[PDB]
């Protein structure tokens, strides 16, 4: 029986540009980087974003844009901020997506390897007691 | 600030075929389905899977494989457990602690990672 999530691992061609994007946005906590040490398989970096475990590692493969998305959450009263967060960093985000009274507010964005992010208020409740 | 994950979504060509697989081997539990075709609007499900939200839609496959991956956490005692329950699906399965890499039917990478983040590091 799965305990729960272990990590995600995203791919990215340049790390140390991932790597701001990561801690400015989502206030990232570096607790690895594959530079603390001689002879490493290859180029990378863990962080942890609100508990989760995220690793990041240099690489030349790209994903396509699609929807498949990682989703963090938010207050609505953030919402705002975080708008202006990513704005102010000149990262493209998506238009507001089309809800369902009842379906919290969200913000769609991207890295700068086409990993669709989100940071989602509302919650799985509400979306539930339909 | 992020209070944490909310939910991972993917996309995939056949929804039914996917769920089978989350439960035949995460015993993912579904909680919600919906997606009229009939009245446009593309399906969708939400399982829950070790306490986390995962939404499944229908759409099109990832186009090509690559090496981002979601890991699931289990004990390192089932590792051979998981890999035998895995062949059993006939998935594409690539030969701290022991893992386990395979795809789903929309070249999603997947992996059962035995060990912890305190153990990886400390
Ligand atoms: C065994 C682990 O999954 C590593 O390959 P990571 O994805 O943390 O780089
Ligand atoms: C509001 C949610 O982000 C939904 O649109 P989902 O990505 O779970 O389909
Ligand atoms: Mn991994
Ligand atoms: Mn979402």
């Amino acid at each position: 029986m799965i305990s729960g999530l272990s990590h995600i691992t995203l791919i990215v061609k340049d790390l140390n540009k991932t790597t701001a994007f990561l801690q400015n946005i989502f206030n990232a906590e570096e607790i690895y980087s594959s530079g603390d040490k001689t002879f490493s398989l290859s180029k990378e970096k863990f962080f942890l974003i609100a508990g989760l475990w995220i690793c990041i590692m240099e690489g030349d493969s790209l994903q396509e844009r699609t929807y498949n998305h990682i989703a963090f959450q938010i207050q609505s009263e953030e919402v705002d901020e975080y708008t202006e967060r990513i704005k102010a960093l000149g990262v493209e985000m998506k238009p507001e997506r089309p809800r369902v009274q009842g379906e919290g507010r969200s913000i769609y964005f991207y890295d700068f390897d086409n990993h669709l992010f989100e940071l989602h208020a509302g919650t799985l409740e509400q979306r539930l007691k339909r």
